[PDB]
This record gives C-alpha cells, sequence and structure tokens, in this order.
C-alpha cells in the first residue's frame, strides 16, 4: 500500500500516465501500477527485433556478420551511429547493438526490414507467448504515441514478463541470450532513468524510449549487490502533445519501488 501510495503520488506531481511493472526474481513477486494499461514503446520495442534477430540467427550462425547497406536514403530522424557510415556496410551485430545502445532509426529500421517487418516481430512476440505487444509500424512514425491509439504499444506486466524471458529466461539459447544482456548493458542512453533511482554499485541493462506526448521509457534487468534480479517497466507519457522528456519520473519510480 505504501508503494502504491507513493507511486500514485509521483504520478499525481508529474501530470501524466505512470506504468509500472517490477518483478522481483528472489521470490517470484510482482509490483504493478496501470500494469494491463497500454503505453506507447518508442523504442523500448527494439529489444523484441533485437531478440527476433538472434533467434533467428539460432539457425543461421553467421547472421550476425551479415553485411547491411546503409545509403542517405535509409536516414531518419536520430541516426548517430548509422550517418557515420553512409555509403557503406554494418553488419547485423553492429546494428542491434546501435539500435539498442543509441535508440538509432537506422539500426532499429534495418533489424525491422530483416526479420520481415512490423507483423514478423509482432509475431515473434507470440510466438514467445507475449499476445499483448504489437508494433504497428517502422521509424520514425511509431513514436506519434498519440493518448487512446493502440498502435505501437504493449503493456507494463507483459513487457516485464517478455524482457524476463528474454533475458534471465530461456526465450533465446545460451550465447544469444549473453549477446542481448552485453548489448543492454553497454546502453548508452539511460543513465538518467531507471539507473537514476538505483544505487550505484547495482548493474543494469535497459533500453529507453521516448516519443511524442512527452512519452519517456525504460526496460531493466537488473542485478542488485548480492541479490537475485530484479525486471523493471517504467513507462510515462503525458497530455500535452510537444511535452517535454521527463527521465527523473523513471528515475523516481524505480527508487520507489526498489527501496
Ligand atoms: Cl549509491
Amino acid at each position: 500500500a505504501d508503494v502504491q501510495q507513493k507511486l500514485a503520488e509521483l504520478e499525481r506531481q508529474s501530470g501524466g500516465r505512470l506504468g509500472v511493472a517490477l518483478i522481483n526474481t528472489a521470490d517470484n513477486s510482482q509490483i504493478l501500477y496501470r500494469a494491463d494499461e497500454r503505453f506507447a514503446m518508442c523504442s523500448t520495442s527494439a529489444v523484441m527485433a533485437a531478440a527476433a534477430v538472434l533467434k533467428k540467427s539460432e539457425s543461421e550462425p553467421n547472421l550476425l556478420n551479415q553485411r547491411v547497406e546503409i545509403k542517405k536514403s535509409d536516414l531518419v530522424n536520430y541516426n548517430p551511429i548509422a550517418e557515420k557510415h553512409v555509403n557503406g556496410t554494418m553488419s547485423l551485430a553492429e546494428l542491434s547493438a546501435a539500435a539498442l545502445q543509441y535508440s538509432d532509426n537506422v539500426a532499429m529500421n534495418k533489424l525491422i526490414a530483416h526479420v520481415g517487418g512490423p507483423a514478423s516481430v509482432t509475431a515473434f512476440a507470440r510466438q514467445l507467448g507475449d499476445e499483448t505487444f504489437r508494433l504497428d509500424r517502422t521509424e520514425p512514425t511509431l513514436n506519434t504515441a498519440i493518448p487512446g491509439d493502440p498502435r505501437d504499444t504493449t503493456s507494463p506486466r507483459a513487457m516485464a514478463q517478455t524482457l524476463r524471458n528474454l533475458t534471465l529466461g530461456k526465450a533465446l539459447g545460451d550465447s544469444q541470450r549473453a549477446q542481448l544482456v552485453t548489448w543492454m548493458k553497454g546502453n548508452t542512453t539511460g543513465a538518467a532513468s531507471i539507473q537514476a533511482g538505483l544505487p550505484a554499485s547495482w548493474v543494469v541493462g535497459d533500453k529507453t524510449g521516448s516519443g511524442g506526448y512527452g512519452t519517456t521509457n525504460d526496460i531493466a534487468v537488473i542485478w542488485p549487490k548480492d541479490r537475485a534480479p530484479l525486471i523493471l517497466v517504467t513507462y510515462f507519457t503525458q497530455p500535452q502533445p510537444k511535452a517535454e522528456s521527463r527521465r527523473d519520473v523513471l528515475a523516481s519510480a524505480a527508487k520507489i519501488v526498489t527501496d
């Protein structure tokens, strides 16, 4: 009840709509707040796209080394890594890392395209047992985050359960699971989000997202010092189309549910 009151107070002070799901693998418990509501994922969906490529690689051993041309026509709105590789190629491994660690839009789009498009990423989620996730669009339109729009959404509960499967469970083979975890632990975009609400000694792998309506998201696997791991999803969105980012809200939610 105390955690619920604190999350409600944070949500009210923020002015927006907050979704939280924590899975504590120490005791198989959950802390849930709006955990069955839908939220626009933004690039948090890159975890599913990268996982689909990793799964495909289990039967195509050299898939991660496959070269992908980067052209001016591939550039989207935010291309911090791909813009450095225009007119050359990047491997699928490099694109996975760029999508996951830099939120690179070209990289995300190349993962989506490789596996067959948004409906194929969604079908992979279904194969894993996630019947909530839906990736409808590519970058950049998947970020519109219009209130009431179910496109490109999932729920905190579903994304926490799926992230647990991907990073701690058996969705992926051992090499592929380790690769996903390594990529997420090397993220550069999350230090002000969930990580900012946890002790400095804890180890985090996470994927952020951001988009319209001030949508500010983070999904994480967390290794607290000398404790069983946690999975934490924090999704946040706001009433105003041009609302500013609120990574601090995600940090605050993380602190509340892990205190
Ligand atoms: Cl600390």
